[PDB]
């Protein structure tokens, strides 16, 4: 019964798994990109403080 | 021809896009998780280094 399906399943029905897997991967890439930028910033902050501390 | 294809294309030829996209997804989840955990560890390290009492010299 379609009433029992969640949004993810409805979307896949309408757009197909190639589309939904592609969007999932794009979003994962956006998330990982953001996380690695935060990693870069944390490392920069750490280096500045090591320098401050001598 | 097959001789001109790079590795990624050979794997897709043999396994198809559902398999290769699924593998990419799984690697991306793994990478995301590792990146977020690493960030947490760096934040912990900065708290520890803020206490300069244990500072090597
Ligand atoms: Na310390």
């Amino acid at each position: 019964s379609i009433d029992d399906l969640d949004a993810e399943a409805l979307i896949r029905m309408a757009l197909g798994p190639r589309n939904t897997m592609t969007s999932s991967n794009e979003q994962l890439v956006d998330a990982l990109r953001a996380s690695l930028k935060e990693n870069e910033e944390l490392r920069k902050e750490s280096r500045r403080r090591a320098d401050r501390r001598q």
